[PDB]
């Protein structure tokens, strides 16, 4: 390929930016023009399209957010609209496309290419739950922003002996939950991903008090609830003093951590990749510790699964 | 004097630890015993006292929140409670005592004093709230928190092109916004100190939008409402797609920053210094930058305010 | 005042930003064009001057460095020079000026007013050794950086029982190192402003060492040696196993903490009201919690020492 | 078994108590009863033992160094030492014992196995240099406090187009300066692992200075030279001023990342279960993000090497 382009859909994440820098030099390494695609899905269609040059993507490996930035767009769900996008892009030479963002992305990624044209999607989301790759770009730098305030609010919350409760993200998902509040010494997570009896949870609660601990801290993904009611429930099931805090999209910026940079250059570069390398309809991932590439729908049929065991570690490492 | 002791009380905040260090060193430094009164006056009343060692409070400079714990209590605002008080200080040999709090602490140091127990005060709040002191141990760290997520919700909310509405603390006062706002370079930041009007926000909102910047950040010190109102209205008003964040608690933990800890090692150590100098129902507290002493009684009568001319350049430097 | 300037001349640091922001932001406010001159006043011979938009100056609030880039350059020391500056200044029609940077530039801001052409300095350097102001834009930051490290290496040094001795910057000035240690937990600050006797620094160590204490930091300001010399004598006298660390410019960088961005917001604004208010030749500054303004020269005469009150405090919280 | 103890040898990392924490509690969990050995084999020599109480790894999982603390000890390298602890540890009830640390402690891991002594491995180290596991407790928490010295740097680097150089540390690995590099965008590292034309390297930076590239950041491994002399020689070879910071051991110290806490949780509680599992003389890892675990001989026999993609990875990424 001569140019190819790159864009950025669904809610933007930490690392977006290296990976937009990754397929930008890698691409240019590699002596290919990369154009952005600006305002996710909605721009392509509009027709929203700069030339990147080699300069705009340093200096900013280390941003959050997207300098493309990510909309979200209606009429990229007909075919109609998707062709309507497809011209665009060849109207400005364009030859393939790289797509960072949610799962979301993917669904167009996949159309975009059963009209013939070649698109190879980023995961790149804080949820943690693209399939066919075990962490996404954004992933790691949501985790350190929880866990820096389950430890923030840890000092406070063992100040007044109190009981708390943190609202994670990661919607359908207990990623951000699971793996964060296993990194914050959590009394307690709930995840989706497998049940809880709030009556055994409260009677926990009631025993690891008498056992001289009175501040305890409760994980809780905003997928199986929410922080506020799961509060009250708590402080009139015990009596024990009790505040909520729903962190919020603060989960969502900040600068990226070194995993997330990395990951997001690894598999952005791995991406021009499979464009030039003829591939096309590809999400590329990481498994194992290994850079793997799928097929959009063969990995969109798989569902995302967390580790049971970890879990279940979080239970023993708290009683 | 012989012996002396410390406590925290109210809603703890980053620097406590670091003036009780500073107390606990700056009177064994005059071969002073001091002592933990834990839990808040709770203790001062239960009897939860105990011995501090050199080694106790060295190595908790950079640690968020107060080992002496906290807690409120009823039974000291009264008389006949706050009576078991004075006495589980004499029959522990306490001559004076440090309080470290709230506007709400200083009551129970204005009524011990007048009781014959030297009582020195030291701000220790992150609303930045207290009389006779520009700024309170904890501010800067909390102001500083609250700037931190400004940063990483201006990411997500440029990638998205979104407004946003930030709910901080700091209850009656609008420091922990004002100067948060101003610092995070916010569009709006709504204080009690002075009078806004939705009519005239939601006019310069959209101006904003039109022109070029269409991502807004707008600070609300949580004293004037609750976020998610203005949230729903700014929503309506302009149909903009927005967003709410309630930080909350996060803002009361974390390690100190540089400023909070020379501080609550330069009030804890003019504290103690004062009862040593005989005056003991004072408070301390940084004033035009020099260390002043105020009667709790004739400082608590003032009210706190915020520096308008600060206020009135948020508004030009924010348009 | 229809057209002033901007540029920054030194060593950059965590503020410069959040100011040029501020001057700009101000500027437009009164209607006054603002141009930028890059690279200091070297830039200003070159006529390296670009015209500044409040989009330029948008989203840099909270970045370190100049985005105005800084430089040296003998030449503005020599009239020839400066003849060769007021033309460029002149040439694109600016009227007055201001000076962001340490204090080698304020000699050439008071030298412009003196060729009859306006120019505010406005203090902004890590040392925090300009005279007129007790804080410098970048103080707070790098005061920060610092004891950020000194909380990382009080972990390696713990676990270690290992003495340790930091070398924080500052030139001749030993601010840095003061309120470093001072928040940091050092045990020694070895400053430009006060005398030490190294027997003393092993008299201490070696007594502290032998009691509870099996570490300590030693903050040693750059102005007055080199941690690595004291490390090595400190190894040698006292046979400790000791580890040297020197902090580099990583305490010119980084992104401007709360105090910070406000005071450059503030020192900025303040900066352009001066230039209209048809002043010239003075340069801002806090002093004793208000904005106040000097001349350049009577200023000058004036000079910067540490608060030894405080220094004393250092050694006493220590023992 | 009914009785264990565990221990932090080598030089300290971030992660090491939150992998303590793990290895009490899940022995807890299951009845058995741990007792901490402090000072490494050092302290075990010594006999300094100590039951830990659940209380005791109670909030320490967000800190840095090792409660337990670490030495260097020949002593156990003789057969004398390693006799003296077989019988220390069989004094105190003690039948399994756990080892965390770098490749040093896996050898008296290996040793007290021989003399019948079940014991089982824990990665921790910021070197990752560590056989039988991809990744070691410390590595991410390392790798972020260098990327973010490394976006300081580049503040001050590029305010004033210094060519700059980094010295990380890592002994005799590359890992550290590899993904630092990587992720932090070093124009240029340099490792063990990979060869190195000091003339190429040169070459590029006088090309890059041409091509608006006016300003780069070299990362180099400690064990490829000091920065010092790379600095100073590039200088001499280019003309750009150059600097040089070799972070030190700041890279050791400071409260851990979210991955380096997760992992330590899931290896420390995964070598109790082998303890128990009837296990020992084994050393627990994460290979392809699986929780494995090996012989310490078979597993010390091997080497350590890094991914060349990464490295070729670094050098396409920038030009
Ligand atoms: O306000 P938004 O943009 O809809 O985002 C909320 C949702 O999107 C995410 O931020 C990213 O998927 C989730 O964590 C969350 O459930
Ligand atoms: O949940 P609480 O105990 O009322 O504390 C929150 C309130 O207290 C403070 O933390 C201190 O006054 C305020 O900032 C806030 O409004
Ligand atoms: O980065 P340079 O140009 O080598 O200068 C270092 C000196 O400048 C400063 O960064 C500012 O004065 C000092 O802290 C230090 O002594
Ligand atoms: O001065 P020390 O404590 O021996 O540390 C230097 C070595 O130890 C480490 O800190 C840990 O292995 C390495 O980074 C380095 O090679």
């Amino acid at each position: 390929m001569k140019r190819i382009g790159v864009l950025t859909s669904g809610g933007d994440s930490p690392g977006m930016n290296a990976a937009i820098r990754s397929v930008v030099r890698k691409a240019i390494y590699h002596g290919v023009e990369v154009y952005g695609v600006y305002h996710g899905y909605a721009g392509l269609i509009a027709g929203n399209i700069k030339k990147l040059e080699v300069g705009d993507v340093g200096d900013i490996i280390h941003r959050g957010g997207t300098i493309l930035y990510t909309a979200r767009c209606p009429e990229f769900k007909t075919e109609e609209g998707q062709k309507k996008g497809i011209e665009q892009l060849k109207k400005h030479g364009i030859e393939g496309l790289v797509v960072i963002g949610g799962d979301g992305s993917y669904q167009g990624a996949k159309k975009l290419t059963e009209h013939g044209f070649p698109c190879v999607g980023v995961p790149g989301t804080i949820d943690n739950d693209i399939p066919g790759t075990d962490f996404t770009i954004g992933f790691d730098t949501a985790l350190n922003t929880v866990i820096d305030a389950i430890d923030k609010i840890r000092d406070t919350a063992t100040s007044h002996e109190r009981t708390w409760v943190i609202e994670v993200m990661g919607r359908h998902a207990g990623d951000i939950a699971l793996y964060s509040g296993l990194a914050g010494g959590a009394e307690t997570i709930l995840i989706p991903e497998a049940d809880y009896d709030m009556n055994d949870v409260i009677a926990r609660l009631k025993r690891g008090h008498e056992r001289g601990k009175k501040h305890s801290i409760i994980i809780v993904a905003e997928g199986v609830g929410s922080g506020v009611d799961f509060g009250r429930q708590i402080q009139e099931a015990t009596g024990f003093e009790t505040r909520v805090t729903v962190l919020g999209h603060v989960q969502r910026g900040g600068s990226p951590t070194a995993f997330d940079r990395v990951l997001a250059s690894r598999l952005g570069a791995r991406a021009v990749e499979l464009l030039l390398e003829g591939k096309g309809g590809r999400c590329v991932g990481i498994q194992n510790n290994q850079l793997v590439d799928h097929d959009i729908a063969e990995a969109l049929a798989n569902k995302h699964t967390i580790d049971q065991r970890m879990y279940a570690l979080s239970k023993e490492l708290s009683i």
